């Protein structure tokens, strides 16, 4: 569990374990070192992809990351124009995320739809990641990282929940 | 695995999935309901252990929360002096937390103690519980069963973290 969904290489992201073993989980540390450009020349483009609702979203996110919630919104991103690098020696990743059901289910979805659009085993996105615990378990150790620097748990119909911050 | 440690009775606890096999893990939702007296007849008493330290127990912790970070801490609060139910038809739990390493290995630091001071399969401590992600998850979940109502992160030498509020 380390080739790339094209077989053709092994993963360039130090991955972690995880709920599913089909899945390869990452960790707020690696994301906060693929920001300050750790990985050019290696990682030409990246994409962290928040599955949160908007207001979840717009409640405290990661710096440059896209508010992605939906399947259409998806395939419309990613797939209707594939994004193709430059230098092929380099890659294209993406790091899916959700607050800590939703947030696989998108990665599942992005290569069923990859599958169905090309001859087996080629993709326009072999290197698929998940950030572990989501942005509950980055937001605490790399608040400075975060934009803005508050946290949006999700609502609930049941329970009350409100904004975290701090000074 | 449902059985508690003495194999005599059902966990009675709904307990759900986590890490190891071997623990017997716990939800936010369940530790509420123990809190607001939902288990009166079943469970007489009850413990919420936060294994974190000091610092970050004084800077947020779920009501009732003993603090206990340490073995021998844990030896003479439960082992010393073993705790009996005034109704044994009625149970004894303890409700093992951390932030979200040291948490799970006093669980079974209780249990291997537990063990050398018993003839198998008895127990002083039979149900065990690890609350899943621990004080992270409940926090956001249950502020107003949070004393104070703030989460004190763990601190990391290598990077910088702060109290989590709000209004």
């Amino acid at each position: 569990g380390h080739l790339i969904g094209d077989f053709s290489k092994v993963c360039a992201l130090p991955t972690v374990s995880g709920k599913h073993q089909d899945l390869k989980y990452v960790n707020p540390e690696t994301v906060a070192a693929l920001l300050s450009g750790k990985f050019q020349g290696l990682i030409e483009k990246f994409y962290v992809i928040d599955c949160r609702y908007p207001y979840e979203y717009l409640g405290g996110h990661i710096q440059g990351a896209l508010n992605l919630y939906s399947q259409e919104e998806l395939f419309n991103f990613f797939l209707k124009k594939p994004i193709v690098p430059l230098d092929t020696q380099k890659r294209i990743i993406i790091v899916f995320h959700c607050e800590f059901e939703r947030g696989p289910r998108m990665c599942r979805c992005l290569r069923e739809e990859d599958r169905s659009l090309n001859q087996y085993p080629a993709l326009y996105y072999p290197e698929l990641y998940i950030l572990k615990g989501g942005y509950r378990d980055f937001f605490p150790e790399y608040m400075e990282l975060c934009e803005p620097q508050s946290y949006c748990p999700m609502h609930h119909q049941d329970h009350k929940t409100e904004l975290l911050r701090c000074r």
